[PDB]
């Protein structure tokens, strides 16, 4: 009289927990919010075809809470639901291989995600959460739906929202092992003298204000804390890449002088990202579309450079 089937529940798709579900009640009535491959099945009853399948549930007991933290590195109770909500969409996107890199076909305003995804495959970055490590590798094999859904969930962004590549990279870098990265800056005020700062982690690899790594080495003009104009320059850099960003402006990209870059067309409220990469020549990846040219000048907002160890030769005459 009581009909049942056996399913597995999980929060990480690795640790599977056998469950016996009553076929007269919905999954929601028994588990709470329940997902089958991203699809919200909270309000449907178990079907005979569901036997043996794996369902995601929210981490609502001590065992699941530990498993979710160990896999995702966040205790945010909303995280799994936001991941599943995004995955229901990203599993329908297409992930073509374009010039040896996994891209995303245009959909749901995902151009900024495609540009970030392409960049991540070209810089040396190790993710700390197993969820991101595993999904990054699957994305490299062309199965990028989980990686894209995780990026959205870690960024607190939903499918369909417009986005910013620099912002997206900054949030992902929070989840990368960058604690060997180091940046030493000097701000030289003609009155106050020299003021040196050491940055670590995400702050050691990102700079907002110029696209040019060379210009950052030579010095950029900024207001000193006293209100006068000062000069800031890079003293020492220890990292495998650096990201230089600025609001989009016409910028010449020379083959072999950079790793990749973000082109931004349109305006600040309604823009389009494309990805420029330097290989044997210059390539532009626009979703599934590929173009090439020997030279490039256009509206750039991020440039990524290779690095290992840099020490300035600048040695100011000033004081302090
Ligand atoms: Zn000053």
């Amino acid at each position: 009289e009581v009909r049942t089937i056996k399913v597995f529940t999980t929060v990480d798709n690795i640790n599977l927990h056998t469950q016996v579900v009553d076929m007269s009640m919905t999954y929601g009535q028994q588990f709470g919010p329940t997902y089958l491959d991203g699809a919200d099945v909270t309000k449907i009853k178990p079907h005979n075809s569901h036997e043996g399948k794996t369902f995601y549930v929210l981490p609502n007991d001590d065992t699941l809470r530990v498993e979710a933290f160990e896999y995702y590195h966040t205790t945010d109770p909303s995280f799994l639901g936001r991941y599943m909500s995004a995955l229901n969409h990203t599993k329908k996107w297409k992930y073509p291989q374009v010039n040896g890199l996994t891209s995303i076909k245009w959909a749901d305003n995902n151009c900024y995600l495609a540009t970030a995804l392409l960049t991540l495959q070209q810089i040396e970055l190790k993710f700390n959460p197993p969820a991101l490590q595993d999904a990054y590798y699957r994305a490299r094999a062309g199965e990028a739906a989980n990686f894209c859904a995780l990026i959205l969930a870690y960024c607190n962004k939903t499918v369909g929202e417009l986005g910013d590549v620099r912002e997206t990279m900054s949030y992902l870098f929070q989840h990368a092992n960058l604690d060997s990265c180091k940046r030493v800056l000097n701000v030289v005020c003609k009155t106050c003298g020299q003021q040196q700062t050491t940055l670590k982690g995400v702050e050691a690899v990102m700079y907002m204000g110029t696209l040019s790594y060379e210009q950052f080495k030579k010095g950029v003009q900024i207001p000193c804390t006293c209100g006068k104009q000062a000069t800031k320059y890079l003293v020492q850099q220890e990292s495998p890449f650096v990201m230089m960003s600025a609001p989009p402006a016409q910028y010449e990209l020379k083959h072999g002088t950079f790793t990749c870059a973000s082109e931004y067309t349109g305006n600040y409220q309604c823009g389009h990202y494309k990805h420029i990469t330097s290989k044997e020549t210059l390539y532009c990846i626009d979703g599934a579309l590929l173009t090439k040219s020997s030279e490039y000048k256009g509206p750039i907002t991020d440039v990524f450079y290779k690095e290992n160890s840099y020490t300035t030769t600048i040695k100011p005459l000033e004081h302090h």
